[PDB]
């Protein structure tokens, strides 16, 4: 089991950590949501479906910088949506393919009234997310983070 981003950073067998850099939409309005969905900047796959089934959380997501003061957040995985900053681990989504396979996460980020201008910093980090994987086949239990990182501003019209 490993993953890698749409730009090729790679987290191998065992698992580690990679930073992930998203274009963001550059004005939300208090009342709408800045969608940050990583299903299309990561992508994982089970090394031996032959034999294993490999099972993947979402462990916790913690927001930081502007998305921590600034937004309400939610999170949806695998179509389940749960608080973010989270709150529990998720269930779990199988992999069972040598194909990559989206990881299906989400954030839903909406403005907090007290939000207003430049509410998320270009090249900030704005959230960090722990994908856990497991399987049935022996004790593995791999971390796998993902440092989000904005690549522009955002600003919440006033
Ligand atoms: C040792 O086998 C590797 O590949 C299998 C199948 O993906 C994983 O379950 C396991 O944890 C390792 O990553």
């Amino acid at each position: 089991f490993a993953c890698k981003t749409a730009n090729g950073t790679a987290i191998p067998i065992g698992g580690g950590s990679a930073n992930v850099y998203v274009n963001l939409a550059p004005v939300v309005n208090v009342g709408q949501n800045l969608v940050v969905d990583l299903s299309t900047q990561i992508f994982c796959h089970n090394d031996y479906p032959e034999t294993i089934t490999d099972y993947v959380t979402l462990q916790r997501g913690s927001a930081y910088g502007g998305v921590l003061s600034n937004f309400s957040g939610t999170v949806k995985y695998s179509g389940s949506s749960y608080p973010f900053p989270t709150t529990s681990e998720t269930p779990r989504v199988v992999y069972n393919s040598r194909t990559d396979k989206p990881w299906p996460v989400a954030l839903y980020l909406t403005p907090v009234s007290s939000a207003g201008g430049v509410a998320i910093k270009a090249g900030s980090l704005i959230a960090v997310l722990i994908l856990r994987q497991t399987n049935n086949y022996n004790s593995d239990d791999f971390q796998f983070v993902w440092n989000i990182y904005a690549n522009n501003d955002v600003v919440v019209p006033t």
